[PDB]
C-alpha cells in the first residue's frame, strides 16, 4: 500500500529510540488527561504529578511495553488480523488491571501528536491519516477485550 509505507517510514524514525518518543507521548496523555494518573498503580502508590510518572521505573517498563506492542503493529501493518487475538487479551488485561476504554483514544491522539512532534513536515496528512487507520485497528482489537 501508500498507507503501509507511510507508516514503516514515520515508525523508523520513532523506532530510533522508543523510549524517548514513548516519553512524549505519555507526557502528552497526561497533558491531556490527567485522570490516568492514578491507573498506573505500581507498588500500591499513585503519582501525585505527571513527573512522577518519569522516575518509576515501571513506568517507563510500560512505555517501552506500549512503544512495543506498537511495534508491532507496524510489522504487521499489512495485515493486523495476526495481532488481533494478543490485542484483545492486552485490552482484557487492561480491564483487568483497571484501566478504561475510551481513555485509549486519547493515547491514539497522543501517539500522533507524539509522531508529528517528532516528524514535523514529514508527517504528512496522509500518515496522520494512515496512523489513525493503524492505531484505530490496535484500540477496535483491544477494545474486544472489555467483551463486546
Ligand atoms: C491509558 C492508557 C494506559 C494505561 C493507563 C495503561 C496502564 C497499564 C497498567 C497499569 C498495566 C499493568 C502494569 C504494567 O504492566 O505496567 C499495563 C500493562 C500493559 N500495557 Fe498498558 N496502559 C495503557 C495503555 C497501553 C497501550 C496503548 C499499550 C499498547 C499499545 C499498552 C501496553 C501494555 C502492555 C504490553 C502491558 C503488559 C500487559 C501484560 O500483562 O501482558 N498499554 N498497562
Amino acid at each position: 500500500r501508500p498507507e503501509s509505507e507511510l507508516i514503516r517510514q514515520s515508525w523508523r524514525v520513532v523506532s530510533r529510540s522508543p523510549l524517548e518518543h514513548g516519553t512524549v507521548l505519555f507526557a502528552r496523555l497526561f497533558a491531556l488527561e490527567p485522570s490516568l494518573l492514578p491507573l498506573f498503580q505500581y507498588n500500591g502508590r499513585q503519582f501525585s504529578s505527571p513527573e512522577d510518572s518519569l522516575s518509576s521505573p515501571e513506568f517507563l517498563d510500560h512505555i517501552r511495553k506500549v512503544m512495543l506492542v506498537i511495534d508491532a503493529a507496524v510489522t504487521n501493518v499489512e495485515d493486523l488480523s495476526s495481532l488481533e487475538e494478543y490485542l484483545t487479551s492486552l485490552g482484557r488485561k487492561h480491564r483487568a488491571v483497571g484501566v478504561r476504554l475510551s481513555s485509549f483514544s486519547t493515547v491514539g491522539e497522543s501517539l500522533l501528536y507524539m509522531l508529528e512532534k517528532s516528524l514535523g513536515p514529514d508527517f504528512t496528512p496522509a500518515t496522520r491519516t494512515a496512523w489513525s487507520r493503524l492505531y484505530g485497528a490496535v484500540v477496535q482489537a483491544m477494545s474486544r477485550g472489555w467483551d463486546g
